[PDB]
């Protein structure tokens, strides 16, 4: 059973369980971004990295989901990971687009647990999310922001010209 | 526009648009204590030291909210910088007083924009203001208090003597 | 009082306490500059530090300005910050533009206290504005007319292009 | 004769002889300074300190100026020197006091020679006294003015134990 859980109520546990979800999926959509990016016809290094990173981000965040659910005695559930939403991502626009979409998502469902463990007076899965959760969001989404902007402002006129020079001045190692 | 702004509030935009000035205004006070007490007929040097660090941690602190307005989406506003309430600051006693009195201050706005944040469903600006900013003013309001009691125990009798002993023995480098 | 004071002029007392609000204006101006490249919708980070090191670079100057007034047996006196003339900077050009004419305005201020100084026949005013701040002004409005004019070079024809250009590949560290 | 002599008039060569008796004669009085405060009935090792540094420091003054007028092919000419004028030297604040009123007055021989050099169209002299005179000048009477300021606070009351404590806390090495 458990020997350990205090405080800690099926409402939450159930949201962890959601939130770990939300983040595989999140993981599993940018696997597929990053390899689109490293398609012969595609051919964008910078690109494919930026999101392969952001696809251990997200696992990273799951993963410290389920140690948290652990510690807290509640139990993982885990659910099928839907595929992601498209099989091909087009421009670096797009896909940063479709980028900001799911992190928006993400910290909207945050937003979601954090009123929910408010609303059940748990105090610790608030400032757990607080904390490695809710700033690293809001800290990924201002980066986001500021390339698209970049990427937009990129677009010309010539926009081939501007999606390799985004890539090789702002996002390649 | 922005393309990131999510769940933050005009309100809340506006509360650390105020701040910020707030702190501004904090920093120019103790840039003005800290060249009183390099006059050459005043000469503390600890006592201008211990100012000219505080003004740059004023000014550290309004830079990490103007940051973190640029990071939720808002956009920063500036007003005019209000000159310091006095010209000449007095004994270091006055002084200490009056950093007192500004550091409540400040603590009290923080105290008014996490009640505008927790009434506005905030949880991010909750845990920035927690965080580089309650705790640290908590911190120098205790430090403060300290020096004023060793600078009141320090008045005889012999005022003078009792600036200098403290300025040599607790406040210079 | 002061018992230091020796051939340094009310006049000249007054006019270092203008030039002191002026070069702090300055920096506010800065500050204000900075962080609008710092917004998500703008996102120039080589432009955003740039004038974030140039607000510090102000704000060093009037500090050099208050300690030579103390030195001379001066008294600081402080005004208000009047905030920066402009709440948005529009492009990298109209930013760098609104810059130079700033510090033609600071340089400006200094030949009018060395023209004041010389008729005070004050010669260490002379010899300390020489010195940190007339050949400091003349080197950063060189840089600065070097910027615009290759700003003014990228400007097609395609002008988003050419200010990512000059942000990645002139200013970014 | 000289084979360099260019622009150097006979009245400023007079005015460099005048000024290098005078910083000799300032060295003097330091030297007496300096060991007044070693006198077995006074035995202020901070004091004397002070004063020897001076010593050196006015010494140090005088031979660059006679560097300078050799450089510019005039002729050294030394004067006696006027021994100094007390044999005793009271307190510390008399000794200070004392201090201040000898280089206020080899700071206006400074103005002096420099309004005579620039009405003599000499560039070099003007720039030498710049430069390793004013500027040296003008800092050392604040810090003279910041010990006065000190030594004045501390006089009680208890003379004796406010002297004691600056030569400890201020002064000594
Ligand atoms: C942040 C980060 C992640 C991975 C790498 C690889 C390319 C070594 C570099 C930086
Ligand atoms: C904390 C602090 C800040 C500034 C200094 C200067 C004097 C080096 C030292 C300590
Ligand atoms: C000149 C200068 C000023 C600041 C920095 C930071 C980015 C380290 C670098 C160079
Ligand atoms: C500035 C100075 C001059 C002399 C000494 C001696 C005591 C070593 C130390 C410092
Ligand atoms: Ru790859
Ligand atoms: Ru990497
Ligand atoms: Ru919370
Ligand atoms: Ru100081
Ligand atoms: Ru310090
Ligand atoms: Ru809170
Ligand atoms: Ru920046
Ligand atoms: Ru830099
Ligand atoms: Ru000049
Ligand atoms: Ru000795
Ligand atoms: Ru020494
Ligand atoms: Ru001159």
């Amino acid at each position: 059973s458990s020997q350990i859980r205090q405080n800690y109520s099926t409402e939450v546990e159930a949201a962890v369980n959601r939130l770990v979800n939300l983040y595989l999926r999140a993981s599993y959509t940018y696997l597929s971004l990053g390899f689109y990016f490293d398609r012969d016809d595609v051919a964008l290094e910078g690109v494919c990295h930026f999101f392969r990173e952001l696809a251990e981000e997200k696992r990273e965040g799951a993963e410290r989901l389920l140690k948290m659910q652990n510690q807290r005695g509640g139990r993982a559930l885990f659910q099928d990971l839907q595929k992601p939403s498209q099989d091909e991502w087009g421009t670096t626009l797009d896909a940063m687009k479709a980028a900001i979409v799911l992190e928006k998502s993400l910290n909207q469902a945050l937003l979601d647990l954090h009123a929910l463990g408010s609303a059940q007076a748990d105090p610790h899965l608030c400032d757990f999310l607080e904390s490695h959760f809710l700033d690293e969001e809001v800290k990924l989404i201002k980066k986001m922001g500021d390339h698209l902007t970049n990427i937009q402002r990129l677009v010309g006129s010539q926009a081939g010209l501007g999606e390799y020079l985004f890539e090789r001045l702002t996002l390649k190692h």
